[PDB]
């Protein structure tokens, strides 16, 4: 009566060796480093009664009824939850399991990672190294954006923008804002952060970091409209999803001088085509999803993600349930 | 009229004071390009002060082209390595240097280098620019984390106090620094602990190098260093090019001895653009951009002219230079 798992990838150890141990189990995998196509997954998800996915696998209606009624959980090896379909997935009983918490610190360590290389001008100062363009020190070159007194505005200060408040605080930040649903006074308290309106923390950054999740409310969030409330000296930075910055807008933005540049980690679509007028720009610094790359940290999700399903399939509590 | 030579283009507050100051003539190299050692010499002939910067070599042929004339050296910078300090001093000259108002800014760019160097940011940025990017993926790119790391700093100073300062958020569970002598009172912010040198590599997951450069500190980070260091450790140097070994570093390096090397500081500057440490995908290099931030460099103009204006004068400068 051995239930069916399919894995959408190679994972690492830790997680590939706890699946490999369940002798209730038979584990099919993607045997690849690269994405397993939509009509791939949909065979090999084919009477599964637990997959276990990745945030970039749309794990959506079709899917779900290439799998049937087989299916009981779907653990994801991510926090970020938005390429499930969590009414369908809801509609029909199955459990979720997901990875918070575990990749918080990491994340964080990227995220003020690429702030800084962004507002130290790390990368076009490589360049000038590399292509003859450095002659000598020189008192006015390649000078940057100090955190010294500065004003830090989050968009979304969940458990990853707390950790990022936090590693940016002994860099001399004046003043943490911040933005969302509901204000957080105990999460705040902290760091002093003040609740604001969209707008007054736009107005009044010299640093702008997102850390949010992607809903309908957060979609084009960060547009034209938001760029130019913002200060021309400001740097701006997302971790969060693509689909929260309207790539056009920021484009625009930082080729008219309208913020002073940006950071990102996450894009629209993924992999952003080496094409892109985004990949133009010297005030722009582009990182391919790797906020929680450590293998520690990777290892860790991978054990989470499988140790969630197992514990799903087994009718047990999860040790990170995602509940309706 | 005191004589004053500028070595170069120095920025706008600082060329403000200087161009205030009816007791002074004022000559300057006017350009953003280095002086000719030859043209410093001219330059500096017959000038009661010169300003100067951290790249121009004040030896004995300048001092002795400048004459006896001269009485103020200011260098806009905190290292002195490049002033024949003891021919100085004995000619009675008094010196201004920029301690503190740089602190901030360099920790900042040190803390920059190590995170863009142990999260693998260059290479990141360029597996997205030539096409090797194509999906988000469990085993890529990943980098060496700062929780429950030890760190170790070379140099704890001024600088390094504002680098561990920094660190400590990022969950480092451990500090240790070497010198000359401990420092009980600024390790204590940190729990840091005083150990040798072989002792800080063999613990240490990140190396920091904070120091000054002297004939001791002078080709410190060498084979044997990187011998003893964590083939999983990050190596940054922020101080000075000469307290590297560049070809152990480079061989540290290519034979995976260490896991990688951040450096804003090299031997010589600039660095050539066919050197053996920039064909190293585990290898950064920054221009010496530690002080880059337009503020922090408008105060350096200012102290570095109030310095000079203050020694011309007779009188107590901001911040000397106690020879
Ligand atoms: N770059 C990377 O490799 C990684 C990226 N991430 C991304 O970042 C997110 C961080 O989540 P995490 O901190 O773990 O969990 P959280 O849910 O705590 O963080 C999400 C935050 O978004 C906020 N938010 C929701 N709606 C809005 C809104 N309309 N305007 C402003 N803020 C809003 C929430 O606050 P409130 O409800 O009060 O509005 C909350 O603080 C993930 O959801 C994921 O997408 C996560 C891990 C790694
Ligand atoms: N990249 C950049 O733009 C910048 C580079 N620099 C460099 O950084 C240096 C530090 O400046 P700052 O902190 O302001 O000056 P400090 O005078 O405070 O010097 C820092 C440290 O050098 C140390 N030192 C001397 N010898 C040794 C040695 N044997 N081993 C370990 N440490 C030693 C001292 O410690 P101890 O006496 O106990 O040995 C002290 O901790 C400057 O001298 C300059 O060369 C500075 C600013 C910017």
């Amino acid at each position: 009566r051995l239930m069916k798992v399919f894995v959408t990838r190679r994972i690492p150890a830790e997680g590939r060796v706890a699946l490999a141990r369940a002798a209730d189990c038979e584990v099919e995998q993607w045997d690849s480093d690269e994405p397993i196509p939509a009509k791939e997954l949909e065979r090999g998800v084919a009477g599964a009664h637990g997959l276990l996915c990745l945030l970039s696998d749309h794990v959506d209606k079709r899917i779900l009824d290439a799998a049937g009624a087989n299916l009981k959980v779907i653990s994801t090896m991510s926090v970020g939850i938005d390429h499930l379909a969590l009414d369908e997935i809801k509609k029909r009983g199955i459990r979720v399991g997901y990875t918070p918490d575990v990749l918080t610190d990491t994340t964080a360590e990227l995220a003020v990672s690429l702030l800084l290389t962004t507002c130290r001008r790390l990368p076009e100062a490589i360049e000038e190294v590399k292509n003859g363009g450095w002659t000598s020190w020189k008192p006015l070159w390649l000078c940057g954006y100090g955190l010294t007194q500065s004003t830090v505005g989050i968009i979304g200060l969940g458990r990853i923008g707390q950790a990022i408040a936090r590693r940016l605080k002994p860099f001399g930040v004046q003043r943490f804002l911040y933005t969302g649903r509901q204000p957080r006074p105990e999460e705040a308290a902290e760091f002093q952060a003040e609740f604001v309106s969209t707008p007054e923390l736009a107005a009044q950054s010299d640093f702008i970091v997102v850390a949010c999740s992607l809903t309908p409310a957060t979609e084009g969030l960060c547009n034209k409209d938001f760029f130019q409330k913002m200060k021309e000296t400001a740097v701006f930075i997302n971790i969060s999803r693509g689909d929260v910055v309207n790539q056009d807008d920021l484009y625009q933005a930082l080729a008219s001088g309208k913020i002073a540049a940006a950071g990102l980690d996450v894009t629209s679509p993924e992999p952003l085509p080496t094409n892109h007028p985004l990949l133009t720009l010297k005030n722009c610094v582009i990182l391919p999803h790797i906020g929680s790359a450590t293998h520690r940290t990777r290892n860790t999700m991978s054990l989470l993600a499988a140790n969630n399903l197992l514990a799903g399939l087994r009718g047990e509590p999860m040790p990170s349930e995602l509940k309706l």
